[PDB]
């Protein structure tokens, strides 16, 4: 199963934040990198108080179950998620979120996917543009299309 990824990061500096999600997404078991996408600097989708994020896709094989592979990603934004400040732990600054799990449909209390707003989000659709441009969803929609239809901004990259 290609498990496609969206990694997320506001930090002032995520790079060293996104490098070490990479390894870590590497280190799950019965799983590896294909690819991945480039960095990109995108601004924030809500309050613009916010810093920029480090946006970027994923291709993941895996043997693993959806649920499982979800475990895997929550244990990582909790551990590489925050970092330390002198004082005490920053707030957590790592988002993985499942954008697709094979062709497969999913909705639970746990797990939407496909990724529930990724359609309106162009820091999730032009990165994976970029690592599965023929990519078709699982309802025959093509990621191309919804590109096409909706022209979404490209996307500097970081
Ligand atoms: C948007 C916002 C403010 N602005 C941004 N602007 C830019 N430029 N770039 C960004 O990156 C970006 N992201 C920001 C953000 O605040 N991002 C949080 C992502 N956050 C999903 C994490 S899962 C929490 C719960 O969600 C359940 N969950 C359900 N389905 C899935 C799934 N398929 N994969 C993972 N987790 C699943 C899971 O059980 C967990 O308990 C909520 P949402 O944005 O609404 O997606």
């Amino acid at each position: 199963t290609v498990a496609y990824i969206a990694i997320g990061s506001n930090l002032a500096s995520p790079l060293e934040q996104v490098n070490a999600a990479l390894k870590a997404l590497g280190d799950i078991p019965e799983s590896h990198i294909l690819t991945v996408s480039s960095f990109y600097r995108t601004p924030p989708l809500g309050p613009q108080d916010q810093p920029d994020y480090l946006n970027a896709a994923v291709a993941l094989e895996t043997s693993l179950a959806p649920e499982e592979l979800l475990n895997h990603t929550q244990r990582i934004e909790l551990q590489q998620g925050r970092v330390r400040k002198a004082e005490r732990w920053g707030p957590r600054t790592l988002d993985l979120d499942i954008m697709l799990f094979g062709n497969e449909v999913i909705n639970t209390e746990r797990l939407t996917v496909p990724h529930y707003d990724m359609k309106n989000r162009g820091f999730m659709l032009w990165p994976l543009f970029e690592i599965a441009p023929e990519l078709v969803f699982p309802d025959g929609e093509m990621l191309r299309q919804i590109l096409h239809t909706r022209a979404f901004d490209k996307l500097n990259k970081w």
